[PDB]
This record gives C-alpha cells, sequence and structure tokens, in this order.
C-alpha cells in the first residue's frame, strides 16, 4: 500500500534498491510568468534548466540555476507521453 | 521533451516557480529484496525512511539514512 518494510538476514545482502532525486514544480504563484504560459503545471518534474539536467540535483542547487538565469529560463519538463 | 521558455522583460517580474524534490526509486534490482516484497514499485516517491522524512533531501543524504539502517528499511511509498 504505502508502507513497506525490507528486512535482511544476512549482513551484506542488498535491498536491490537504487534512488534517484527529482526537482519538480511544487507551486506556481498568481500573476507570474509560469501562470501566464501556462505549459508548466504544479507537479511537473524538471529535467533540465538552461541546458543543467537536474537528476539528482540538490533543491538548493536547482535554485540556484534559476537565480543565475539572468532573465531567461529555458526548461525541459517530464513527459510519459 | 516538453520545453518551456520564460523570459523576464520588465522590472518587478516573477518566473512565479517554487521547486522541491523528492527521492524516488529509480531501479529495483531482479530477484532482490525489494522485488519480492510486491509494495514498492519503480518510479515510487519515497516519502519517509526509518522515520526520517525525504522531502527536499538530497540524494547523498537519503543514501545515507539507508547505509545506516543496519538491515531494516522501513519506508513509506506513495504511487
Amino acid at each position: 500500500g504505502s508502507k513497506v518494510t525490507l528486512v535482511k538476514s544476512r549482513k551484506n545482502e542488498e535491498y536491490g534498491l537504487r534512488l534517484a532525486s527529482h526537482i519538480f514544480v511544487k507551486e506556481i504563484s498568481q500573476d507570474s510568468l509560469a501562470a501566464r504560459d501556462g505549459n508548466i503545471q504544479e507537479g511537473d518534474v524538471v529535467l533540465k534548466i538552461n541546458g543543467t539536467v537536474t537528476e539528482n540535483m540538490s533543491l538548493t542547487d536547482a535554485k540556484t540555476l534559476i537565480e543565475r538565469s539572468k532573465g531567461k529560463l529555458k526548461m525541459v519538463v517530464q513527459r510519459d507521453e
């Protein structure tokens, strides 16, 4: 369901999980460029910011890319379509 | 890829994006403890690991929590 417990029987058994991290849009402010554009929505996973891939990037590092954008922000959003 | 370009043209303009991050299951190895369980799937968001909330946590920090789990991993996942 939502709860999962994995337990090892021996040392150096592996869990079998590889983790990663994604940057995503939590909120879009009213009266913003993002609100007016309408091609990006809350919940969208951001795959690239100004050419830089964001998989496994820390959130502070992703925010830095936006802060350094000089008024032009090109993003790639994940599509499963 | 769906490509979106936002352009500031005037003063006091905001992009308006508030970013966040999540930890998710990138791969589950074949015939492993995770594959057998059934309740964890590739692409699932991991919300909690051993009582610690993972939202906005870096991958390195989430991997540390797994490294320090001493053979028991209790998670809450979504999806």
